[PDB]
């Protein structure tokens, strides 16, 4: 079942650099490996921001949870969640 | 391209079930042309969070605009763009 | 599972008659099914305020939805629905 | 008496050692006690976000307040208190 | 123990009478014998606005709320509660 | 005249000595000579959080003003100050 | 003593009728009455707006409160109020 | 297809140097010919901050996106971001 | 010289009439006259919303003023009015 | 022509030393000639707050952006502007 997530990134202004491979590698393989189950349903970029407005399609709270502490980005994500309910004027599938 | 657009319903208490109606075939035409590509309700909430998926401003302004609702609708529209993490597609 | 729900009510203003004390009590018995049956396993009123805040137990979002919906004081009604997850350092119930 | 408390924790990042060891045990041990002992009644994790809401269970604002002081998170915690009040439509304990 | 109370005051523009006069004198008396008695603390009037911050004595939130309740303006009012606590470095009486 | 003030603590991120304690000392003292003159005439602790919501009684702004500038914790305040007036519905004193 | 008072000026949006003229011309005349005698320091127009941007200088809240609840405008405005300072660096007057 | 767009600059206090004064050339010799050729269509100061409010004519938003992106300023920009339509009652061509 | 006002429009919801009719063809004939003579420099529609973003070119505030005084719209405008300057990066035209 | 001026502190925590009372000193003179000149027409202190409200009086957006910019305080301001018109109301200055 489906959540509205909005992620707002903040990668400490200096330092890393560049263990920032490290973390920016393991990010994008982790959201490819949940974009391809179907837990991160959509994702798409605020355009002119670091970050990201998603989908997540999950079965509970606590799935959703693990999976949102579980991305390498975490210690460094602003999260909003929001519960999406199926709309009665809805038509295809999703 | 994408927009993040979000409508919330407020009615006037003096006021229709025709207009739920009338809005249905609206959402209905935009969403087998694609163009209401995906249409989900805030739970708890009067109205929905939507994706639109149009060519210009003016197009979405003049859709948004369309909808029966409208003079009832708050709106917020966030374009969307393209993450280069992204898989599926969109 | 579990949902952190806000709920603020707004009355009509020179409306209702002896219809009002109808829907207080309609509103009164749906609550009453809603907390024996489950669903609505916690609901405190907010000091100072018309309203309550609650603890909903349902299996989707779709349920809850369809209950606050449900509710006969939902058009007068604002609403903030916020997703609960077990916590790693509870040591009771939930 | 009944007081809702969100609590969200900003760990200091690339500052901790094994110090970090010794305050999230030294935090889980406290809440366990305050659990065991009744006055954190309810405890839940805010999904995907490192942070609580809780229900408090205490005699007077004083002693929520101690207890609070007291919690090893502290320092790094922003908290909202708000009290609680039956319901009159409650079935059975607030 | 105490609350510091914001109350604001939204009477219905044109639309009452004999009516205005009879709540006006109600809730003037309602609060001069909650002053009087000394649940309703101190009361003060928010420069410029048609509003008080008070400060209540009261002995638990249920309390606080049924005197809120209870107030004639209660149905035009916006009410904000905070409970206050014990500052170490007070001298004399809370 | 009455002033409500709130004053939030954002001390140094240690960044801090045994200066700390010389600090909080300084600051206890300077509360303690102006409660007992008595233009720091209420001093509350907001529940659950680092700081203090006040009322103070001075003869003028400017008064009001050297006293805030004069307090040791005064660099790492965030201070609101709002004005109090004689509340005609009043009973007793303040 | 000096205080920033802002006034957003809102009338009934239809209603008013023919009183409008009575209304606007009390107001008139009662600040042209407060600003020679000097409680009414400085009276300045926001930009694009129905609403005004003003000093006050008055002895205490008490008659700044009694001032502000006298304007025929009153019961139409939204009012912030901000106690002024004398600034170390001025070297004029106010 | 315009944007209004606000960009709000907050570079890191210290420690640059020189390679400040590098910096602040990239961004102005990019922002020339993104102008030149087009894209950045209008370009204003926000009076009295370090910022900017813009207007962009660009093809889509990803088009915008990576515009803005690409800004050596961008690490410490905070930019919203407004689609913009065109307005029945025009003359002009925009 | 510059300004970027937005304006947001709210007609009361059971009125106008004919009342409608005169009024958006005399706001039509007034825009015209503004974007004819230059004050009105740009305007465009907020995407999905009733009013407009504009910038406005004047030669003083009390200009800018009797400009959206006069709007027919002015009683059910909300307006935000924000000066702009020349930013030292354009190339072209203000 | 005339704008009201916010203006809030929040000097470097620390990395002044008494590099800070010359800034401080360069401040205070700054402010002083373009007092004198007559474009820095009102200074006054916020109370309680490291801050001004003032009023600027200056022929363009660009020679108050300008003023504002060449404050040695600039860095570590924040600043909002607003423009101020004739009241229609007003008797004296201004």
């Amino acid at each position: 079942m489906l959540y509205l997530v909005r992620m707002t990134v903040n990668l400490p202004r200096n330092l890393d650099s560049r263990e920032e491979e490290r973390l920016k590698a393991s990010e994008k393989a982790r959201s490819r490996t949940l974009q391809e189950q179907g837990q991160w349903r959509y994702l798409w970029r605020t355009t002119g921001k670091y970050g990201n407005i998603s989908v997540f399609d999950v079965n509970s709270h606590d799935e959703l949870h693990e999976i949102l502490w579980s991305l390498p980005f975490f210690p460094y994500l602003t999260i909003d969640v929001e519960p999406l309910s199926h709309h009665p004027a809805r038509v295809g599938k999703d």
